[PDB]
């Protein structure tokens, strides 16, 4: 327990929980579809993204999520959210990059 | 305490400050309900539901046909996958116990 990142070189499967205080989440893995990642800081996610990430869960809307493979079915920055539907099929199972611009979503390759 | 007899469509956002929300025609994929108190659906709810938006934890969802995509209380949430099948798309009364989502039948029996 430390404000230093907390690192997951772990899959998170499916109706597990990982909840990173103050601090960025990065999974080195495959992250489930029940698997719901939580962080007030950002996510990194090199793997199989088909869970959920909620980054700034504190209401930090400088951070982001980072992913390999955008498979997610919720994504969420601060309290501003989005769903599987309203990610872009331009980007599902590729990388990409999800930050707060105005006060929405916004999606990018990260290439 | 709000009242919307026409169906809501994909992409909509409904606002309930203080007070419960009654929806008694369709919820669609994209529609959006938000509410500080209670909400109620009385059709097809297929789309996204947030009680207790403030944090009021004695608030509760009814739906007469549970479909949704998200259903929150008090910021707690379930996806349409976490509903047991049991309720989906029947009757169903979510409350939260303790700190976690419940599901009753609306009847009680």
């Amino acid at each position: 327990p430390v404000t230093k990142t907390r690192l997951i070189d772990t899959p998170v499967r499916s109706g597990q929980r990982i909840y990173a205080p103050q601090c960025d989440l990065i999974v080195t893995s495959h992250v489930s579809a029940g698997a719901e990642l939580i962080a007030d800081g950002n996510i990194h996610v090199y793997g199989m993204m088909r869970g959920r990430a909620l980054a700034g869960a504190s209401g930090d809307r400088e951070t982001q999520i980072f992913c390999t493979n955008l498979m997610a079915e919720l994504v969420s920055i601060a309290g501003e959210y989005w769903l599987s539907d309203q990610i872009p099929a331009e980007f599902y199972g590729k990388a990409a990059r999800l930050q707060l611009v105005e006060n929405a979503l916004t999606v990018q390759p990260l290439n």
